[PDB]
């Protein structure tokens, strides 16, 4: 709402020499993340060059009427005002060999967040905005696994991919809901 305007506002008066660097940046180190190990984010200074006012962009889902702001991490702090990138996954920029985690609660008593990521079918197309660039990403595989479970979140090479991460049934979060998207073409109107 007013922090996706004002995030779309600040980039729209920003330098395109700058917003190239930074995107390139962005992929520089894309290209050279470590496998680690991905904890569960329910129960750092690395993606700087994609933050504008500590926001890197916002996620875009019409199949369920959601454009939610992103932040870096996953602290309780973030998670009580938009989605987090998940500690150890790629940058949502992109690129051949990355897989980007975005996480959000299964909503909260005043934003619906994540709550109905459960309507997401395959071939639902969802959108990345960071910072004047716009990514799209379709659905190709939907599981539910345990905390302790979370391989499909990992590095397949040569794909690209981008994983909405939330909590699972509804109020009992026993397991984990992972909706994962795949590359499409798709660049962003001039």
């Amino acid at each position: 709402n007013e922090v996706i305007k004002e995030f779309d506002e600040t980039v729209s008066q920003m330098d395109k020499a700058e917003l190239e660097e930074r995107w390139r940046l962005a992929q520089a180190f894309n290209a050279t993340l470590k496998p680690s190990e991905i904890l569960d984010p329910f129960t750092s200074e690395y993606a700087n060059m994609l933050k504008v006012h500590e926001r890197i962009g916002y996620v875009e889902i019409p199949a369920i009427d959601q454009e939610i702001p992103m932040y870096v991490g996953t602290s309780e702090d973030i998670l009580q005002k938009g989605a987090g990138l998940l500690e150890g996954a790629s940058l949502p920029v992109g690129g051949e060999n990355t897989h980007t985690v975005i996480t959000a609660h299964r909503g909260l008593p005043t934003a619906e967040l994540f709550s109905q990521l459960d309507k997401m079918k395959k071939g639902d197309i969802f959108y990345l905005h960071v910072l004047d660039q716009v990514l799209a990403y379709q659905v190709d595989q939907i599981v539910t696994v345990e905390p302790n479970d979370f391989e499909p979140v990992l590095i397949q090479h040569g794909e690209d991919y981008a994983t909405l991460l939330t909590c699972t049934p509804y109020m009992i979060n026993s397991h984990r809901l992972l909706v994962r998207g795949k590359r499409i073409p798709y660049t962003a109107p001039i």
